[PDB]
């Protein structure tokens, strides 16, 4: 029938006073 | 009777003195 | 109020006061 | 009627940060 | 009949020049 | 009705030349 | 005549009456 | 007088043995 | 004497009234 | 110095309709 | 010095407006 | 004096012309 | 005596260390 | 005193080779 | 105060006519 | 001291055609 | 108020076709 | 008072102009 793809990434960063801050490692999808 | 698809993920990191926080390790499957 | 399979994932590291704050491992293994 | 496919992640770290070190280990097999 | 496809891609750094502090090995999406 | 397939990709950064500072290594999409 | 060190991957799909909640996810080492 | 070994893999989807339709998820240590 | 070594890839996909909606994730290697 | 190698890769789809869920994510080789 | 060393590939496929919807992300090789 | 090696692809499809139907992300090849 | 935190893996195969089973599996939760 | 925070890793292998069966799997994540 | 971090890899590996026989399959890392 | 990050990556390897000689899969940490 | 980062990358080997199998698979570098 | 951050790569083996010689899939650099 009728289909709508989209997505949203917003990336948003500073850089000073810039510690080691955060890590992730993840698996999120893949299909459907 | 719709069909949609979407995404959202929103990456936000400031600079602050803010220290290693977390890391983060996972697999979540989403897919079906 | 209609929706269809989506991702939907927040991360975000700011102002972090404490210490390493969290070290998380987690797994899932056949999606519904 | 329609099932809606997802899952619902936020990941954050500011102020708030569990313990000096919290560690969290988990592992699933099926989802339903 | 109504169809389309796109994604809504931003990513905003300021004071680059010196190392921010975060990164993000991830995986979401594939297919649709 | 109007049918468009295309991305919207929009980004900026001060002090560019450098490194990236933080690194992001994302999989977003594929097959439409 | 003589064999030789080979892959072999064989991936036959036709649907039947296999429905939409079809996952399998396997790990093998060899030897290990 | 060289062995040739290799692994191989035959993936059917069909009406084979399983479930009507399961979710999986596992390894196997290869030796010990 | 003479070693002489190739991959064999075999994809195929139907088309009936049940469709391909099935996921396949495995890893086969470590050794051997 | 003389050596024979090539690989053999067949990929087909006929009268296609695949949906909900074909994904095929397959790590093959490592040794051997 | 002579070598024989060429590629077989393969490809046999409908290609009509919609896109099939399917994926197959696979690492045959590495090691032989 | 001069070796032979060269590429080989054959490949043959229904309405062309249109967008590739499915994605094949495949690494083909590793070593001899 | 000087503290230095760093990672250090020296990984060394020669025809020793492998006793009573050369097959290792093994993992660390969190923190050391 | 100062803390130096660097990677290092020395692979060094002989090639003796009679073994048992020399197969090293290791897995750590989250802080040391 | 003042910190040096840095990148050292020494990949050394030699031929005799036996291989070692030895695979490292590892994640290293967790944050230090 | 000041802040100094420089690379060093050093490749040493005899790469005859006897036998496999070593395979390294490895994942090296990404902060400190 | 200054910082030094410059690559440096040295391989010294024998440059032949190709040992059995001979492979370095690693991730390094992502921050610091 | 500046900094210094440049390109160097040498590659140094004993044969000819030189082959890929080994298999090296080795991500390095990336981020400081």
């Amino acid at each position: 029938g009728y289909e709508v793809h989209h997505q949203k990434l917003v990336f948003f960063a500073e850089d000073v006073g810039s510690n080691k801050g955060a890590i992730i490692g993840l698996m999120v999808g893949g299909v459907v």
